């Protein structure tokens, strides 16, 4: 049993909210909240500027000091870092951003670090401002991630619209 509440099952592993990430990582506290970051951790808009606000900007300080040791994250990959007064930790997984002409086969990659984490709270990779179609986000979700994924939609008409067209 967990904490997660007010979730529809969508399958064995993946379960789907109308929710505001921040607001629920603040409510559940989670061991995992994913990040829908970029390679330079750049937390200016979308799920990464909005968790990046909620930790009074101290995810990004704390990313800045990632890169200058480590440099950019490739397409595809993630790193962990703190979660913060949001999680025990944040994985940071870059999906393809469509806005930037990046390859869409990259999705799965992005979904296969989620395997690495037991349990995890995430948006859909590659949605919203990365410019993916968040049903395809999900399909892919669904095929690649074996471990328990709770996924937040922001949006409350996409939410009903995933939930409806899901086979
Ligand atoms: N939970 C949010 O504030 C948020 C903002 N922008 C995109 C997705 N989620």
């Amino acid at each position: 049993v967990n904490s997660f509440s007010g979730y529809l099952k969508l399958t064995d592993n993946v379960y789907i909210k109308n929710a505001d990430i921040v607001e629920e990582a603040k409510k559940v506290k989670p061991t995992v909240v994913v990040n829908a970051a970029n390679v330079y951790l750049k937390h200016g808009g979308g799920v990464a500027g909005a968790l990046n606000k909620a930790t009074n900007n101290a995810m990004q300080v704390e990313s800045d000091d990632y890169i200058a040791t480590n440099g950019p994250l490739k397409v595809g990959g993630s790193c962990v870092l703190s979660g913060h007064n949001l999680a025990k930790h944040c994985l940071h997984v870059v999906g393809p951003n469509v806005n930037k002409g990046e390859d869409i086969q990259l999705l799965k990659s992005a979904y296969e670090n989620f395997n690495q984490h037991e349990v995890l709270l995430a948006p859909l990779l590659s949605a919203g401002i990365f410019g993916a179609d968040p049903i395809h986000s999900l399909r892919v979700c669904v095929d690649t991630v074996r471990t328990n994924v709770y996924l937040a939609v922001f949006d409350k008409n996409l939410y009903d619209k995933l939930v409806s067209s899901f086979l």
